[PDB]
């Protein structure tokens, strides 16, 4: 069914809480046993949001290969995305692990370092160029190399280095710094463009690892930008365009990280911000 037309069928009967919880009902349960282990305690900002153990990334070392990150493989879609929290004060150093190790060209951010008065994630990245970061417990250097300040997002350069091997790599960071405290944005027009910016980087496409995408607890805001770039991408491979259906996507990738879109409001943002982004991919 037309998603703009069961969009309209929903708004009139007001039945968004409905639909939600039905999908919320309808999702996969898989066992979270690495995440809930003593050791990790310090390793997980919220202790009702886990990796399942079938999807969660390893770090490679022995010591404890633990992080709260989880890798949504699109079958159809042909697009892998790695979802994670915000890193806390202990995770910094196995957050640029991970990316090393994954061979990620992207990190997508779509909070602020404060939100509500309180702090949401760490100060990850260096905010000077000539002040440089080493993560001592992973042998990483981060060193900023240049800043692009939109009114909508701001995008970095940075330089990692593996400081065991003294290889390097450029990743670009992509942060959208105008998501408002409180509820979704009034309109997707400033987020779609934001999409649109990651994908024109390279950062999504094939010849690199999956990208990064975090938010506080990586599975809200993150779970709406996977979501509208997979819906988007199948509308364009597709016969039909109109086969495609949002709910069944979601469902789909919820068989790889719990709770991803956390309100009703979400759902409806994303069903909107799909409906607009496809005037554009319809050639219009
Ligand atoms: C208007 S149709 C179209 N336009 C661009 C890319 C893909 C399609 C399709 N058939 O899905």
């Amino acid at each position: 069914m037309e998603m703009e037309k069961e969009f309209e069928q929903i708004d009139k009967s007001g039945s968004w809480a409905a639909i939600y919880q039905d999908i919320r009902h309808e999702a996969s349960d898989f066992p979270s046993r690495v995440a809930k282990l003593p050791k990790n305690k310090n390793r997980n900002r919220y202790r009702d949001v886990s990796p399942f153990d079938h999807s969660r990334i390893k770090l490679h070392q022995e010591d404890n290969d633990y992080i709260n990150a989880s890798l949504i493989k699109m079958e159809e879609a042909q697009r892998s995305y790695i979802l994670t929290q915000g890193p806390l004060p202990n995770t910094v150093g196995h957050f640029w692990e991970m990316v090393w190790e994954q061979k990620s060209r992207g990190v997508v951010m779509l909070n602020r370092v404060m939100e509500k008065g309180s702090l949401k994630c760490a100060q990850y990245w260096p905010q000077k160029e000539e002040k440089e970061m080493i993560f001592e417990d992973t042998n990483l250097k981060l060193t900023l190399i240049s800043e692009d300040i939109k009114s909508y997002y701001t995008v970095r350069q940075l330089e990692l280095e593996n400081l065991t091997t003294q290889e390097t790599r450029e990743i670009l960071h992509f942060h959208y710094t105008t998501w408002p405290d409180f509820g979704v944005p009034e309109s997707p027009a400033s987020f779609l463009n934001f999409l649109f910016k990651v994908r024109e980087s390279g950062s999504l496409s094939p010849e690199h690892g999956p990208v990064v995408v975090h938010c506080s607890a990586g599975i809200g805001r993150s779970g709406t930008f996977c979501l509208a770039d997979t819906c988007l991408l199948l509308m364009d491979k597709r016969k039909d365009p109109s086969s495609v259906d949002i709910k069944k996507v979601l469902l789909e990738m919820r068989k790889f990280r719990m709770g991803l879109i956390q309100t009703a409001d979400q759902l409806r943002f994303s069903y909107l911000a799909v409906i607009e982004g496809a005037k554009f991919i319809m050639g219009d």
